Order: C-alpha cells, then structure tokens, then sequence
C-alpha cells in the first residue's frame, strides 16, 4: 500500500483510499501500476472508484476510464464470476452506491456506456439497433435499475433526502426520463388521475358532510329515519373511512421509508400534510364519540387542511406543479425563519405598549393581534385612548410601523423575490423529481399489479455472455437523431 | 435508398426522409451523391429539405449550401420547368411550407439570396442597383411573398398559433421589416387612425346613451316627440349598429382563420374580447325587446368591457403596445393558475368557518367576500361575533392571512415578476408581430382598396429568365450602409 | 468624385459624403489617394469627418488616424493657416461639431492627442510634464474647450437634449471629469450650499407666512400696527419677491435655452417645477389683489409644489442625486402611460356601475373617486346599496379589484423595478451630467464672477507653434500612474 | 533615487515612494537593480512594498516576487537580525501594515508561503507534514498572528471599519478560516449560546417585571412584606444591574475601540444599540427615583429596544445572520435617505392642506399624522369637512396619494430589492466577518480564560533558524486534498 501511495512498482512488485495496495494505487489513478499488480469497510473497487468520484470533469474522466479497464479487466480474468452484481456492506451495488453518493457523470456513464472493443461487449450497456440517415434506434437494457427486488436505482434516487447533492440531477439521463415517462403515460397518469378524482370527490363529500353537521344536543346524536339524517350518517362513515386510510398510507410510507427527523419536515412535505390531516380527523371522530362538542373544532381543521393540501395534486400537471414547489420551498425556508424574527419584533413591541398603558383592551393576547392587524394594513392607528403618555405610545407604533411594516416585511418580500428568481428553471426542473416519486409510489402501493406489469419491459436477449452461455435480459429501445453526426 | 442511407455511390450507380432515393440522399446531405445520381406525401424535393432544417447554424449552413445546389442543377436540368412554383400536399410553396414549419435562418436566405455565378442569376433573391461608397442600394423582388392570391408568406407567419417556434423571429428579416414599416406609414397608419377614432367615438357615444338611459316604465318604451328623447333613439340606434357590426367582423374572422380550441384564448384575446363585447350588447339588445329589466345588466358589461377592450388601440403606439401584450400575457398564465390555486384555498377556509359558525351573515357566499376582502386589506378581522370557539375560529384567519395575503400573494407578484423581467424585450419585439396583424387586417377588410393599391408595388424586370425569355416581377428598393465592407 | 468612389487614384490624377473629391476619398477611408491627390454644406474636412464617425471601434479607429494624418498634412501645408478654429454652417468648430453629433471616442481622443512625431508637436493637445517612477504628471491644455465665448465643448455637451446618443457618456473622459471637480469644488460648490440655504430659507419662510395667514374680511387686507401683523406683511413681500425671481430666472432659461415643445418636458423638468411654482404664485398674488378668496388655493399649490421640488437639491448630493433621477424617470415614463391605461379602466368601470345604479351617491365624481380607493386599499367594497342587481354589480367590483388592484398595478410595479433596476448605474453615472449643468448654470448667472476667476486657469505656453511664433495658452495639470507601464 | 528613477544602475553603482535610493528602485520593481546595489516616513522596504500592493494579479504576482527575493536577501545579508518582526511608524508589522492597508493577496501569499529553495526554508510559512496519497498534510504556523499581544492581524481584520476596501475578503484564506472554526466550535460557541440564554432570560425577567409594574403612588414605593411585591423588586434590582452591566461593556467597547464619528453608527450599529438600551434604563431608573410617573416612558423604550436588540444574537446563526445584516444595512443607507425624502413631501402636502383649510383637526401634528396613515394605505381619504375649496383640497390628497404612496414606496421598495439581490451572497459572506468579530469579542472579555487556553496553540518547532538556534512556534494542522494534483 505504501508503495502504491509513491506510485511505485518497483517495490510493489518486489511485494483514505482502502487498504489494499491495488485499491489505493487504482484511488490514485495508476491504471499502469494496478494493471502491472494483477498481472472491514466492505466496499469492492468498484464500490470505492464510486465513492472517489468528486463530480468533476478530470475525475468523472478518470473514474470512468479506471472503471472501464477494470470491468475489461476483469471479464478477461474471470468471466463467469459476477463483478457488478456485488454488495458493498451496505448491501448496495456499486451502481446504487454511486446513485446514493452523488456521482451524477458516473452514473450517466454507467448507464450510457457502449464498447469500441468487441470483446468487451461482454460488459456493454447501451446498443444500436440500426440506423437509416442520422437517425439511430438505440438500446438501453436498463433490466435491473427499474425492478429488482433487492434494490432498484430509481428507488435509490427517489427516497433521496437532498444530502445527496445532484440527487436531482441524477435521472436526467436519457434512460431513466425516458422509462420515466413511459411508466407515466402507460398507466401511471391513468391512475393518478383516478387517484385525483378519489380524492376530490372526498373532499367534496367531506365539505358537505361538514357544512350540512347537526347541531341539537350534545354528540353523539340519534340516527333519526330520515333522508337527510340517512345522507349524514353515510357521509360521516364515508369521511372517516377515508380519514382512517390516510392514517394507514401516511404510517406505512413512515415505516418503509423510515424518515430521519431532521430529513422528516424538508422533504415529505406533502407526507406530514395528508398526516396530520388524517390525525385530526381521527381526533375530531373521537371526541364526537367521548361527549364533546369540541369536535368540530377538530374537525374544521382537517377540512381546510384538507382542499389546502388538494395542492399537492397540482404538484401532478407541469404547469401547476412549479408552482406548488415554491409553496412547499417558503413554507420551509422563508416563512419559518422570517415568521420567527417577526415574532421579536411583535412580543418586543406588543410587551413595550402593554407595559406603557394602564387601565381591558390591553392584554398581550389582544394587544399582538392589534399589533399584527398593522402588517395586512387593517390596523387601527387610533388604537385605544385609556393610556397616559401620547408621545411615547405613538413614537412606539410609529417605530413599529416603520419597522415591520416597511422595512421588515418589504425587505422579506425582496427576499422571497430572490427565492422564486433563482427556482424559476430549477423547480421547473424538480416537478420531473415529484413526478417520478409519484410514479414509484404507484407500483410502491400497487404491488400487485406493477410486477405483473413489467412497465419497462421488452425482454431483450443480450447475448453471448462473458462466460459464453446466451442469456436474456430486459431492454427498451430509443431513438436518437444527430445531423451533425451522420 | 438504402445505398443512399450508407451514402454508398456504387450501389446507386448500380440501380423518415420520404421513399425516393435522391430524397434520403439529398437528406443525409451528400451533394455529391444526388449529383452524381441525377447526373403520398407530397413534399418536394424543396419541401423535403424545408421541413430537413432544424434551425441550428450547421443544419441551417448545411440546408441552404443544399438547396443553393439544387437550385442551380434544377435550372440546368430544365430551365423553363417551374422550382420554386410548386406546391407541396398541403398545397404550400417550399418557401411558404418553411415559412409555417419554423426554419428562421431557411427562410431569411431565401429572402436574401444573391448568385455569385452569372448563370445562377437566373434563380437569384437579392440584387444590388449601385455603392456609391460604402452604401449600397440593394433591391429585393418579394414579388409574390407579399400579395399572391392563394397564399402569402407574410400570411403565413401572420396566421401562426405559437406553434411555429421561432414564428415571431421570422420576419425580423430586412424586407419583411422594411415593407411592413412601407405599408402601415403609407396608408395603414391612417386607416387604423380613423379606425381607433371611429371606434373611441363609438365608444363615446355608447357610454353617453347608456348613462342617459331612460328607466319609466319597463322596456320599450314610447319614443315621445322630444329633443332628449330624439337623441337617446338615436344613440341607441347607433350603439346596436355597431354592436351588429363587432358581430360580424368578429365571427368572419373566426371563420377564415378557423382557429382550434386550444388555440383561440392562446392567440385571438383580442378577437374574443370583441366578440363577446358585441355579443353582450345582442343579449341586452334582446331583452329590451323581450320586456325585461335585466337588458342593463347585460348592458353594462358591455360597456365595461368595450373601454377596457379599447385597450387593444394602445397595441397599435409602440411604447403602450408592450404594456398591452404584457396584461394578455398575465391573464392568460399567470392570473388563471392563481386564480385556480387561491379558489382552493379560498373554498377550504371559507367552508372551514361556515362550519365553525352555528347561528345569517355566515353563508358561504358572504363568507368567501368576506375573506376575499383580506387580499385586498379590506378585510375587517373582527368578521362576526355568533360563533363559538373564539381561538379556534382566530386560528382559522391568521392561518388565511399568513397563507393566502402574504405567502401565496407575494408569490404570485414575485411569479408575475419573472414575467415582465422576461418579456421587456421580448414583448417589445412582439408588439411589431401586432403591427403585421393589424397591417394584414387592413389588407383583409378593405380587399377593394388593397389589391388595387400594390403596397409594395415597383415592379422591377428582373431580366433574362432562364427560360430565357424577358420576365418582369415585382421588386422593392433599399439602403444597406457597411464601412466596414467598404 | 466618381474617382474618389471607386477608390481610383488613376482617374483622380487625370482629373452622401460632400462634393468635393478629396472630402469623398477622406470619407471612403483611403488616406493614400488623399495623400496623393493634396500632394453649401458648409462642413470642412474636419466636419465631415466628424460626421463620418459611427462611434464603433473600428470606424474611430479609421476616423483618428485619418484626422492625425490630416492633421500633420494641414500643418505642413499651411502652418499658419487655422485648421481646428474654422467653424461650418451651424457655426461650431469640428470639436463641437462631434460633441453634438455622438462621436464619443473621437471627442475622447481629441482631448487626449499626443504626437510621437515632434513635428507633429504643433496640433499636439495632451502633454506630460514629468515622470518620477510610474506616476506621470500630465498636462491637457483644453484651452477653448472651458470658456470660448462663441461656443464651449462643456456647454455643448450640457445643452444636449439626449438626442445625441453618447451624450452622456462623453464628459467621461479625464480632463472634463477632472475640470468639472475643479469648478465644483473650487467655488461652484461653496455657492450651490448658498443656493441651497437661501432657497430653504425661501420655503420657510413662505411657509410661516402661509400658515399664519390672515382669514377675516376678504384681500387685501388693511395692514394693522401691530407685530404679528408687521411680520406676516414682511414675510408676504419677501415671499412674492422670491417668487417673481423664480419666474424671471426660469424664463431666461427657456430664452436663453430656446427647448423644442417636446424636448421640454424630457429635458428640463426641474426647471419646468420653477416655472410653474412661480407661475402659481403669481396668479396666488393676483387673486390677492383682484378681491377674491381663492388666491389661497393657488397659493397652496405652489407651497406644495416648492417643498416636492426641494428636492432637486438633493441632486446636488452624490448619494440622494441617483434617488432624484429615479423620480423624474417615473413621472416621465412609466406614471405617465400608466396613469392613462388605469384612466382607460377606471373610466370603463365608473361609468359602468353609474350606469346600473339608478336612484346621489352616484356620480361619475364620485363613484371614480370611490372605485379610486380600491387601488389604495381603503375601498369600501360595500359601496352603497340602492342599486339593483347586486351580482351584477358585485361581479364588476370583483372584476376592477382583480384587474386594476393585483393584475395591473403589480404589474405598474414589475415595469417599475425593471426601471430601477437598469438605472442603478445608469442613473448613478446621470448624476454626474446634472453635477456638470449646475456647474456650468452658476458660470451662467454669475457671469461677472466666472469670467474674472478662470476657473481652468493655469495659463501654461504652448510654446513654438506651426507658424514658428511662441505663443501661450491655458492648461492644467494632472498626474496620472500607472505600474503596468512602468 | 533618481537613478532609481530612471532604473539606472549604472549612475547608481557611480553614487511617492521613499527617499532611499534602494526603497524607490524596489517600488518601480526591479529587482536587478536592487539586487545589485545591495550585493520620518518610518516604513521599512516591507512597509513600503506593502503599501505599493494594488490588489491587481500583476501588481501582487510583482510584489511577492519581490518580497521573496527581499526575504532570501535579507536572510543572506542577516540571519540572525529580525527582518518581519520589524514595526512601522504605526508599529505594525508589515504583515499587519498589509492587513490594514488592503492588500488580500499579498497577505494571503504571506500566510501560504512556502520555500522550494531549501535555504530559503528560514522564513518558510507554509509546511506540509505528508501525502498519503492525492490528500497532503500541511502545516501552517501563523504562531503572531492569532495571540501577539501588541498587535494581532486577526485583531486589525476585526477592527476594520470598511475602509480597507476588501477587509471583509482578507480572511477567506485557509488559516483564518480554519483558526477561526477551530475556536468557535471548542469553546466559543458554547460561551456564545450561554450569552444567548443569559440575555434571553435577562429580556424576559425585565419584561415580567415590566409588565406587572405596581402604579399605585408616585415612585418610590414601599416594598411591602408580601410574595408579590418581593418578587418585583427582586425583578427590577436584577433588571438595571443587567442595564448598568450593558452600560460597561458598551462604554468600554467605545473606550478601548476609539471609533471615529462616522464609523460609529455604520459599523458599531449593533452597539450603539446595546448601549442606548442601557441608556433608557438607566434614564428611566433616575426618573423612578426623581419621584416622576414618566420613568415607565423611558423604561417603555428600552424593553422594546431590548427585543428587537435581540436580533443581534440571529447574527450568531448562519441562515439568521445572513437576514440580521439585510435589516443593518437597509436601516443604514435606505430608510435614511429614503425617510429623509418623504419627510420633504409628507411637510409639503401637510403644510399645504393646514393652511387650506381654515376652522382643530387641522394642526400640522394632526395633520401629518393623517398623511401618514396613506401610506400604509389606513388612511381615510374622506379627512375632514370643516375647509372650503373641496377640489383644491381633494386634487391635494389625490397628489400625494399617487405621489408617496405608489411613485414613491413602490420605487423605496425596488430600491431595497436592489439591496436584496447584490447583497445574498454579499452578506452571506459578511456574516463570518461578524462570526470573527464575537469570536475576538470572547477573547477580549474573557482576559484570564483566552490566553491561558492557546486556542490556536499546537506548538511544533520550527526547526533549525537562519541564525542556526533550534527554535519552536506555534502550528495548526490541515488536510488538503487535489486529486487534480495526484
Ligand atoms: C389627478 C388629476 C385630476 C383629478 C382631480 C379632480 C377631482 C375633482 C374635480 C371635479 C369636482 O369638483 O368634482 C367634485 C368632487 O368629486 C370627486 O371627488 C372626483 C374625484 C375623482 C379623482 C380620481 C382620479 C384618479 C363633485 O362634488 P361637488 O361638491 O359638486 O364639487
Ligand atoms: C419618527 C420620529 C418621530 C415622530 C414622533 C413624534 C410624534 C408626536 C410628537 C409631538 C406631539 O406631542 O404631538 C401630539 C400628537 O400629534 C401627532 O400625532 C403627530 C404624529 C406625526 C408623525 C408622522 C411622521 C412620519 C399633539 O397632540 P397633543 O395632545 O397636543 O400632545
């Protein structure tokens, strides 16, 4: 190994990168010296070229170049033993390492790589079917990256929480958008609409439901033989079944993805959303039966929470999903941090204006809500008159208007400007990342009928083999059209 | 054609790009391959590699070195035979099908062409009268672009939905230009002129009759012999004429341009807007004769719409017709997403408190104004006081304000934003496409006094044809100064 | 001339850029066939070339070389006879001909010439006294350019109505930008202040007068011994003084200036706000004078008017300068046109809703004013009750708020960032222009004390002229380093 | 020197920058020439050369050139006399006369120097202590830098007052960065959140006791034997022992930084706040013992100061520190200049109506109040009736309404983003300055616990010195990583 760090063969063949001496001179990028050598952490050399690649334009090149002479390498020397269907001690292939890692030209190669040498056919991932003019019908086997049970590249890229740097960036490689959109329009779009048109009609049945509610007595109330009592109570059972379900989604998609905390409020968004909707709704049918008329206060809750959180199937159509990207992006960055130093400024001063008036219009409760009706412009300068000292209470709305008003909030407009101004291309680009979310969770909760499916499909026969035996695997075909090419 | 998709010579010899194999060979750009081989669809060879061109400079390099080539064989192959004449299936000359197909740079060299070659100023575009010095008067033929009776490029690119992608950079060309700026001082300025005073007097005199409008009685009433009386006959008389007019020129323009549905609010919101104005006055025109009171109702709107429907006039003057393709713009994006998404959240809250509340001034019609007057700042949060649960119905506001006024509002400014920074340029080069409308327009209402007229006009021999008969066409001079070409 | 616009020395030597040959030749840039052919318009060559100028790079590449070579002709062929003095048509030398013509690099070079050639010392402008190490001390003479009496390249560039091009970016250059700071800061600056007292002084005191203004009886009023009235009889005539002054400079200005119509309000709109301030108090003290009690109300408009036009003063200031330019920007661009679209719909609207009200809430006054308060956000949307149809009123209230509140204003504020955002330089680099006015309008007023002073200054000798006679003119000094010289 | 002028070192060898003939031959950078003639200002030639540093790639790629020249002459000419320990008529050291006076690259080339020359290896900066493979261990010793006790450059970063232009960019390089992480995290961060939580519960016991101030009586009051009334004195002896603590801290602050006028409030913003809030304190404890009910006015404004002065501790967090400095900023340079211009039109239009109409509503106080309310758009533009000239007046509001409210604001309002967006990355990148200075601030105030710690410490010997003496320093240890290097 030490001899490998000098870039030294001589005392090599005399005998953080690793331990191994082949490890460490392939990590420094000596294809000569581990070419020369050949002939605990559980990461193969596959596994950590993956985790040396710095998503650079040199490194991408060296690690792609590395990669592609030890795969011939090693289909020279053992071509029946596997060398990309190894797992790491994470248990991921090498490929799905590189997905997890952040290496976005890796990965593009991976999956984009063709060999000049026909011997190194073995290995090849991407083929050419044919070719008229400038136009080449291309293929892309793809057979375990969309489907294999263990784990699945797009699974890997999916439930993706951000520290993954081009976690985003990853899937706009021809393969994975292109398989991306046949998933969709094949029958995904199909059933989410379906899925859309569900939900709606819920909201529109729990809406009326809750708009239509008896009030006489104390809940729970007796099922009088009536039409409309009738249409309440099935309404009713039919809000809190569907309440009940998206409990059990929400708490599955907890436990099968099994969210950190930190990771949990910036990136299932949507998720706490259509939790916390269900939970109130759970809340509100239990206090209807623990003899309470408080439930309704529950109830209403989930209700707005509820068309609130329709938003999230906007997040479905392109045009409107850049848009619910930037709700998502404010309520998470801007209005937390703003809404918090709002909140100096408001105790700071409703404090000060409470202490300077004595007598009950003043409390602190009313008084930040005379003191916050400032912000929308629907406060009242006049405010009360029972207070000594004129000046030193109107400098102190005056200070405040100033200050929240004009400066404070202006200045967090500006800001919330400089957030849509930069995500104006890039949550454009994110709605494909929701879009494929939304396509993995259908064969997620449709397991049934996505296996059968065999959504990417076409079994394509790949070939002699490195071992010689001919063998099948999956594939789809594509078409590319390059003029300047010819 | 399979020799020419292998650009194989010896093969040819020996015996989607269309079937015939000079077409695939023309199309794998292999000049010397059609030379040496001439040496359904129903695209020519022109129309061929019209829609071949991909608007990119070696595409377009590659295209325009073809045709120049094809022209100058075509005219040595048969001289008196039409090239250019022909028409494609959709009964399009090559020029014209380019022209509909989004080839920008095709189209300006067809437009600007000159011939080196002697004998290829047969075929030849552009020609040059005289250089004093630096500046040289050049002439361009545009002889049928401008007026051909079946079909004219300037109405093809004036007729283009947005499809057409670069269908607005196209006649950014010098003679597109130059003959617009000619036709619209010459007389479509003045004619439009009196058009914007004839209607701002029409729209006068609607609004008189209209504030004036009698009320004894229910409709119609008895036109008594008075000089009050006369002039409210009158102006009513003059108002429903011209209501019938904006009728019929508006529903001769859906008839002869045929617009789609998608393509109707996308493109013609100036023509929907005067043919709904017009449409309103009808409808109230109706229920004065139908002894109704509600004809004023139907009425008003008209008159609202026609002033904020003058506003089409102001395209006309640059500096205001910018201004103007910026509210189209917003209220066909951006003003109805938000739209949608703030009646989202304006239902969920609204239904949230009408079922908070138990008793009327809780309906949800009252209800949604009285929270759509928080937007505007107008909102009064005091609302009622006959609902229970104060904090729970408080909570359910200051959510509505924090969401809907200060995040979702500033928002869609920050979005609108993203909109006018875009289009300070770009809907300023797109008020010049409203200038061809208009000057098309022109040309289409008044067909007496446009064909008669010959806008661009100055018909220039062009010479020896290569039939080689003397021909005449229509030409149009310019100046094109360059020092640096000195 | 024919020659000269073929580049033919041949047929030149047997025998619009002008008449004359050479002018032509000079113009075609061959500096060999005027060589050889020397050895109405009222334009020299000097002036013609000047006119030739196109202020790119190349183009004044080509024009400063042909004017040092005509230069050095004109000395060795005349070296007595003036060749910069002489003047065309419009009277202004070459100098000043391309002040006002745009040609910013030739202006440039102009002022900053040196000749290599010592013989070529003669037309020579710019001079270096000394060198130390890196640092040079420099010298421009810029003679005639401060104070000719005819005319002065300052005033020319000052007196520039923006249809130069350059206009402003000519002073840029060191000697002007170097004299301007000189002049300021020498005296100009030290007077400005005393501008800037005297007229706050002014406003004060016209404010005191005005706000203890006399009410009993109608004016004038008898004039009572007592002290109050003494001091509000003063304060009154000094008043009235000031402002027959601010009439009597303003309109020496507009004599001495002589603006075009539309020049007048995109030039001189500080001085157009005192004409009219004064204006109003001039018809405030006629009123006074002609018994009628509406002269305060002419008075209030100028006492407003003065305190609003202050703030030209501030133009003074660098920092508070920029702020200035912004609001003359606004009142000259974007408040106007804006202000006639929401005239377009507000009017639409007004006459509308007074059209469906029938009965005096309802007046076109009124009701304007009353849809005006919507734009501010303090409408009533309840508006009044008595008219019928209340979703069809309704409906065009929800309409004007969502057109002329969100969709149009915001926009008005997107057009205007987009104003503010291109001029935060823009106008920054302006201030300096409006430095260079009231530097040179202080010369103007105080003709008697700037003559006298010469504030260039620094009469440093030219030394031994082309004619051979020593000869002394007026300099300046600089010093100018440079370590990448060395 | 004047041979050194002329970079002549043959008058040389015969016998602004300095007087000595070797001092001004190094400033025009000719190293020949000094290298030859060695072999009241009180700047040394380091001092000298730091001052000729212009912070341009050639001038600083010049004068490092020549510093290392200068260091291996001088270490040759002297080893054992000291050459950067030597101070300037300021004192400092050149290293600190580079800090101060703007020099980023000079003064990152002195903290990243190393000597290929191993003779040079005497005044080496720079170490690298191994290279495993692509990632090297330096060693940067910067042993003065961090604790001298005269002067620190770390010290003269911090205490810079925005006059040195790139002061902020001075730190950015690797040992400061890394130092100043390395103190923060070990021991500054943790006293930090404890001054967090101590002036957090500091701002709630003053508000408690504040709020449930006793009223009863003119002050003092007699502290009556009771749980309450114990409690609140205990409350207000805690609270102005706090104020008279912030008192100290902040006049020593003042004391021992001696800041300039102008500097004051534009880089102590934060302390100048601290201290007036112990200035209203101790003003209000003076008047509550001056029997006078007013105390609770002044204790009023330092409880709302006190919060909203607690904004400064955001400045600790980085995504908080970045917006703490966006309301510094703008509270600097626009809501002056900008509250200066409004208060220009706000008195104009308020002393226009006051004298317009005539009788008290109307007075100016009154009166200006009621205009301010426009603009947060409160304001009821129905005012008041008792004045005559109801259009002179209404023409008045409707001035100032278009004029303050929408040209004015909304242009205020475009200026701030202008803030916005220059300044996101900008004072991004300023909040580690402030990080700097409370890292330095812990050390100032914790005397006895800084310089005992040896924050920096990690003391690893130089080795053998120019003067051949064994010798120790004090070290800091890297990592760098170049897989581009290998
Ligand atoms: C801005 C430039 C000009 C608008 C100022 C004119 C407003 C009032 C002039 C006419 C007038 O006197 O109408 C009187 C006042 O009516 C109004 O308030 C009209 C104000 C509309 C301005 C909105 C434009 C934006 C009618 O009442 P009266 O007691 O009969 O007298
Ligand atoms: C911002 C900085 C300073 C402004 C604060 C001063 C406001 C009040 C001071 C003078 C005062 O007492 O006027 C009293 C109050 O008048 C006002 O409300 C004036 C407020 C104008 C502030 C607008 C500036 C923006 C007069 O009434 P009183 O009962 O005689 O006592």
């Amino acid at each position: 190994h030490i001899a490998i760090e000098r870039r030294n063969m001589t005392l090599v063949t005399l005998l953080y990168f690793g331990e191994l001496p082949l490890s460490l001179a392939a990590c420094t990028n000596q294809l000569a010296i581990v070419k020369f050598l050949l002939q605990s952490v559980g990461n193969t050399v596959l596994h950590a070229l993956v985790e040396v690649a710095d998503n650079t334009v040199d490194n991408t090149k060296f690690v792609t170049s590395m990669y592609n002479e030890i795969l011939i390498l090693g289909a020279k020397l053992h071509p029946t033993l596997k060398l990309e269907e190894i797992t790491n001690r994470k248990g991921l292939t090498p490929l799905a390492l590189a997905a997890s890692s952040g290496k976005i030209g890796v990965l593009a190669y991976i999956l984009q790589r063709e060999i000049h040498e026909p011997e190194c056919r073995h290995l090849s991932r991407k083929f050419t079917e044919w070719a008229y003019g400038p136009v080449h019908s291309s293929l892309y086997d793809l057979s375990c990256i969309d489907t294999c049970e263990k784990n699945s590249v797009l699974e890997v890229i999916a439930y993706s929480s951000s520290e993954t740097p081009n976690r985003h960036d990853m899937l706009l490689v021809e393969p994975l958008n292109r398989l991306l959109q046949d998933k969709w329009d094949r029958f995904v779009k199909r059933i989410f609409y379906f899925n859309f048109f569900v939900y709606c009609l819920y909201m529109i049945i729990f809406t009326a439901a809750a708009y239509y509610r008896p009030v006489e007595g104390l809940p729970p109330y007796k099922l009088k033989n009536t039409v409309g009592d009738y249409f309440r109570v099935t309404g009713e059972i039919l809000s809190v079944s569907g309440g009940v379900y998206f409990f059990f989604r929400g708490i599955q998609y907890f436990l099968q993805r099994r969210p950190s905390l930190k990771s949990l409020f910036v990136d299932s968004y949507s998720e706490i959303l259509f939790f916390v909707q269900s939970l109130f709704m759970l809340v509100s049918v239990v206090l209807y039966f623990s003899q309470r008329k408080e439930y309704v206060a529950s109830m209403v809750f989930s209700l707005a929470m509820g068309w609130t959180n329709m938003l999230y199937y906007t997040r479905g159509f392109q045009q409107m999903g850049i848009y619910a990207v930037m709700i998502e992006k404010m309520i998470l960055r801007d209005l937390c941090r703003f809404m918090f130093v709002y909140l100096v400024f408001l105790f700071g001063f409703s404090t000060a204006v409470v202490t300077l008036i004595e007598d009950s219009y003043n409390s602190l409760y009313s008084t930040c809500l005379e003191l916050f009706k400032f912000t929308i412009g629907m406060g009242d300068l006049e405010f009360t008159e029972n207070y000594d000292f004129k000046a030193v209470f109107i400098i102190l709305l005056l200070a405040y208007v100033i200050l929240t008003y004009i400066l404070l909030l202006n200045m967090l407009i500006a800001l919330m400007g400089e957030t849509v101004n930069k995500i104006a291309q890039e949550s454009k680009n994110i709605w494909k990342l929701q879009r494929a979310i939304t396509i993995l969770d259908t064969e997620k909760s449709f397991l049934k009928c996505m296996r059968k499916a065999f959504r990417s499909g076409k079994l394509l026969q790949v070939g002699f083999t490195p071992d010689g035996k001919d063998d099948y695997r999956w594939c789809f075909r594509v078409d590319e059209v390059n003029w300047t090419t010819w």
